[PDB]
């Protein structure tokens, strides 16, 4: 990983000077505390700049994805959400928790809100509720329009995800 | 692990600066000892001063969690325990053990209070009760009724854990 | 590792004279515990020395390693057992000076020890561990033998019954 | 496996067919079902005619165990238990469960009933099943019974006579 | 294996009355060699038995499992070294029946024993190797305890001068 | 492996009645009690009848190797051993103590003596004057003779092994 | 592998009946030892009746191959070699070996005298010149032409073959 | 590895400037290159003030063992010897080959001079020169220290005092 | 890897500081480019002062082993060696390598140039003929000596190597 | 790796201007080196730069993506051999400036190519040889039939041999 100086940091450490979060990669247990730190520390200088997460995530596990969900909605700041290569399962309901107006995606970004796929089937089902009521609330479709819809395996491109209220912005140049 | 100015810390080296100690993932004696350095830690700055436990974790090594517990009932500190993600198992029993008044989840975490299926039978069933015994005491339910609760292989929301004991608020927000 | 203040906090702990023995026990935990051991004494030969337990046992040539370094120095070595203190274990925790042996409430102790040489040499090694309990429980030969076949753990409060600590702590005294 | 003639037949068909059952190595469910097929096909052929059963086991899987014990109490047929090399847990309890009078072990046989080493509640249920049977075809209290099962050590075949779980010691026929 | 006349030539073997003891004892292999000793008990009480021995050594119990069926059964047994017999290999190679144990010429022979129980286990299990090798050579205990002490082989007529064996053997007498 | 009828057998089945015992491939305790079996029982069926031991081998366990060469000097019958491929390090032990002028090779067979690089240093030089005693007694070398040529690390033709006398014939044709 | 009836067999063992001994895959001690003890029970059976080598072969372990090669040069019998797929390294050696007049190979075969790639360096180069002499003698070649033609890593057609003398006769059909 | 502050410096690196050499573990070339290493460097520091090796080692490879021996040997320092633990085949070489009257042993520790388990010559090579170390620094007769070394067992301090292989036992400083 | 005392290094660097440079273990083509980088600094350090090179090696890759041969002969240094514990196959030949009068081992080291047992036959054959060369050129013996003593599956002593040509000098203590 | 004086002992090597091709070569080494050239280039477009290789080959599109660096820089580029150079390696060493190609004594040189690549069509992979051909016809000077003949024979050439046919200039023992 690089260097670069003004003052020296590795990139990803610049990245944080910048209120950026990186959400890369499967989400597990590490993933999230690393997020949450970061959310809090950024929150902890100020209250009411921007914070912006980056996510290119294929998704993983629901309870970390759901902490990380937890915190974005504890934090005061408006945070903006963005898309890059794509954002499925728990990591396409991160890009739709950001603030209202601030979620957005790159061009040729791939979407989907499916789930893929040790505890009792009572409690799976009772982790999808929770799913169906979280995108639910942040895309203004109803229960059963989520329902349906996550039944289908398939992803959607960034302006149908806008069109189903996901995502408020496609991208191209700044 | 990205740096942090303030002056250069990584930013869990920032967290105990805070007062927080992370409780993340599986609990094991080597979790426990790094857990319990920073306890006493931070009860040498300030005996006084409240520290928050934060736990996200599936439970773990019965014996190490028994040691976290032990160390944050001796040292004088109030302590806030939170729950985001999961607190189940011993992870469950950590949040518990709070100071009353300051056990706290955010919404969407699932707290499990039933035990996971080389030791004797009559050892292991000594562990069990030692657990009974410090979730009855904690919650202030009867030993009968901790006994068939963790009987049931379930995981409960925030607000029924709040109604059973284990924990004081749900927050949503600051 | 976090760091406090420059410190991991693991040198922090051996700056306030503590030295940890968390987890199985081997030739090198036992070179690392002996190193820290003879640097305390280097720094004060008086000043009492802080040994936190929190291990299920390990190699019985290792822990006598330790337990000899810890009859050696001259510093008083006050034992904490968190966790457990099994086998080896709680060996070191029985050794610690009379009088400042403890534990918190919801450790287990056992002094059983679990099931290459010959079979001549294990029963060597099995009366050094017999010698070595007698001496600091001050219990007989026979009764630290018939225990020491019984596959069980003890309570904080019948291991200080038995002689193995002196004092179970709840709270700061 | 070698064959031996009369008719062909593998050397343990042969036994078999002299009423042996072989209860050797770890048990398990494939082991228990085997020999609980060789039990009933036996009393098959003659509901009187004595059933041997051969054991040389370390122990294994309790359930398993438990399913040979309760085929073998179910059979009407007297059982003659015999211990070669050892019978260690569920060994030492299929052992015990012989026909009185006929549960015989070679002289340089080891017996151990200690147990070694899921539910909390269910691992104390099931070794409380086992304490009820050892005292059943022992004689002995529930107290001796589990006094002696956490004593981690083996007995010669005259202690475990003494004890109740044999009754005849051999050397020749 | 190749076959004979129609015969395995394991089987056709074990039709000459000769029982194979050929590498690491375990309970399969000492089930395997009592079923054979047994079977040909039954065909004749009074027929000498032979018994094939090239063996490291193996697992004690089923070594002495072994060894209790050998001096169960009525037959003379003539015990015959090959390549080595090691530890429990030697035990049964010193087992025959007096005057019937043989060597050919470039055979190894060693008691010394090799280096999961307690140590008080381990070492009853020494003191029958003991027994039986002071029975059977008819040294005293002391002088067996130092032999086996001494990580070494015997050539055969060594274990011939010390009791082990009878005979040394070139070609047929 | 294949059957011929003569009346069913495998292949291996009648090279045995032929009187063949073949010894292929690296030596060790079950090659050697199968080798063993099949010599004690070629005497058993005639004791004066000649046996063919046919011998490509590495070597292998020495005492093993030795258990057949004193099955081999145990039996009455004359033994013709051949060589063909290769007879090193215990193989070309066993190819030595055939009946003296009954020992052959193939044309391009290649014979070692040299022996390849748990037990005490005692017990190893024991047992390589065993083999020292052994090529001496049946080559008629010197022992001094025949440890200097162990130690070279080198591989003989037929005709070589002729002059040395670990053979008596070098064949083409019947 | 199936069974075929007239008398059943399975299909090598009916091979077998047809004199035909097959060396297909990479030859080590194990297919040597088999293939000789074919060649030796078909000599039995009859002293002159020709033998068949079907050989497709990337090569194998040269001891074994010259032990082949040598029961192949002991027997009386005509032997006809036809290479089917392949004959590399080892494999071409058997198949030049076959008797004057009767060495063939399918239109489509390739072949390779070029040798790929424990013991010495005297050793290995002992090797090889017994390769240089058993290839120079079945080719009609000069030992300085087989030498330079085995240092080429390369295939040679049928065609080739036969123009080298590894071959006298291509086929298409019987 | 802790950090100790006076500078910086990690436990083992302070050790060292107590011209502390710790030979842990098993002995191959690595250890001997860093144990060479660390004699070399404290004799160029001073080729009078004594050098401390501390010995808690089962052994390892014989070469290995006699580079560092060799070393010892060489520099002009005068060289104490520890052993804590074990000093078994290899490792108990280096303790007896310390500087005459400063070999010493904590009380517990064990001492093997049996070694345990390339060319037949060259393997007993190897362990005549381990012979006639043993005899020198001992100062037993060749024939006692073959005996001794066939001997599969551990000694005592005590018994390895009275044999020469140290001179002194030890408790507190 | 301890660390020693201004300045501070770990004892390896100190060594270097010292113009030691090891060979200990298996040699490979890295352990040969460290080497070499380590000889070509001291004789840009001082092309004249002496280099000392620390033996302790079971041999390994002939062509790396050759490679260091090959900048031990370029470099203009005068390179004491020194055996400790073993130097066997391409370790002897480096041994040997050592200026005239400077080759040395301690009293109980083994030495063996008997070489241990993808390339093609020949290629072996050249690569032996060069250690063949390589050793008849510092032992002073001929071809046909060191060819014969090479056939031997043995090690020698530090007396015998040094009767042998292989080294000047075995020494118990220093001067 | 040992510290001199603060500098690992490979970046004092790149302070000289050397930059070093050890074992396999594939699309890490080359980033690694093409980095280096093109440092050392901008440090100075005429200061020699100096490769050292003793490889056995490797990816066949990462050796000549070093090529191309090599030939695309201005700087003389100096190639020294020790130990071996194989395959792709020997391309390298062959690809030096004119007059500065060199190899230390006991060095062992192959251009055929062994028996790598992603798996690839027949036709690409006859279409890289070709490449192969061609530059190894355009440093040694001779022509295409005659790299091919040689590059079908399985086996090394001395230096002094490579240096017969094109691929070295200078064979030396000292400086
Ligand atoms: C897992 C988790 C989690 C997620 C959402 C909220 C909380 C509640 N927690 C509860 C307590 C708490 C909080 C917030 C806080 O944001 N800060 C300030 C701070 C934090 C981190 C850093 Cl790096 C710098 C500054 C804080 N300082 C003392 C306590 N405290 C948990
Ligand atoms: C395992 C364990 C364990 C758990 C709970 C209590 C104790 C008792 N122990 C008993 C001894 C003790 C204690 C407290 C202590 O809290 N501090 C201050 C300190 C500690 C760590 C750090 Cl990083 C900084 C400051 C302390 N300084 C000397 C001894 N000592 C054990
Ligand atoms: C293995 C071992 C072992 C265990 C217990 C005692 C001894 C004897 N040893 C014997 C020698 C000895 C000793 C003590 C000593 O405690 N110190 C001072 C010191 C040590 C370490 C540090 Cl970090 C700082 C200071 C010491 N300085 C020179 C010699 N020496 C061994
Ligand atoms: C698992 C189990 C099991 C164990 C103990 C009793 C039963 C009850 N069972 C109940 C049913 C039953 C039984 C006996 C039976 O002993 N025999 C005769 C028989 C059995 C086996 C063989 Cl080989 C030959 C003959 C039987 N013939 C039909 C049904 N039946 C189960
Ligand atoms: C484990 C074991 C064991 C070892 C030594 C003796 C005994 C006692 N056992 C005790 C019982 C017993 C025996 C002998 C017996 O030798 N035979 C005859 C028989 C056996 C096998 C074969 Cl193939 C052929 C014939 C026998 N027939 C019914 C019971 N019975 C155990
Ligand atoms: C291991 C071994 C061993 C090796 C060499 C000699 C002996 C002595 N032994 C001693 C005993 C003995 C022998 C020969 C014997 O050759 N035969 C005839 C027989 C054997 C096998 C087969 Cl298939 C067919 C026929 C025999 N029949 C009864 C006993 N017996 C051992
Ligand atoms: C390895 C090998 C080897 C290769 C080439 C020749 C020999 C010499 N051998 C030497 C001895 C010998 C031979 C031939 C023989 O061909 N036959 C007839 C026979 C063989 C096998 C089968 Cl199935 C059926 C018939 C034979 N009958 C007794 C001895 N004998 C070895
Ligand atoms: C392997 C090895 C080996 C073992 C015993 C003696 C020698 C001879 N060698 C011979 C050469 C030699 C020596 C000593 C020396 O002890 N020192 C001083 C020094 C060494 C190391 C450190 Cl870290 C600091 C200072 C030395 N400085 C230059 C040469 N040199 C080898
Ligand atoms: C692989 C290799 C190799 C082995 C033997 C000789 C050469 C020739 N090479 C030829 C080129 C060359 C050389 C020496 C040189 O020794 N130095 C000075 C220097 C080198 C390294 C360090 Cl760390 C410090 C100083 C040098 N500076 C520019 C070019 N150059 C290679
Ligand atoms: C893969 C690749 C590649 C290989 C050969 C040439 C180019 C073209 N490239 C084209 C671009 C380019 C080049 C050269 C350049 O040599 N330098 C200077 C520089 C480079 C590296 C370092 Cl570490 C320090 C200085 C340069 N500075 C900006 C752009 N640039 C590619």
């Amino acid at each position: 990983i690089p260097i670069v100086v003004e003052r020296a940091y590795d990139i990803y450490s610049r990245l944080l000077r910048e209120r950026i979060v990186c959400v890369m990669g499967p989400i597990d247990d590490s993933v999230a505390s690393l997020v949450i730190a970061q959310l809090l520390f950024l929150q902890s200088e100020s209250n009411k700049k921007p914070i912006h997460m980056y996510i290119n995530s294929p998704g993983g596990v629901v309870t970390a994805g759901l902490a990380i969900y937890d915190t974005m909605q504890y934090i005061l700041n408006p945070i903006c959400t963005w898309c890059v290569g794509q954002a499925a399962s728990m990591g396409s309901l991160l890009l739709a928790a950001g603030t209202p107006g601030m979620r957005h995606s790159l061009p040729n970004s791939r979407i989907m809100i499916h789930q893929p796929s040790a505890i009792q089937a009572e409690e799976i089902m009772k982790l999808k509720k929770q799913l169906y009521n979280i995108y639910a609330k942040h895309t203004k479709q109803s229960l059963q329009v989520i329902e349906s819809a996550m039944e289908r395996d398939r992803y959607m491109s960034p302006m149908e995800a806008q069109e189903f209220g996901i995502l408020d912005k496609v991208l191209v140049h700044p």
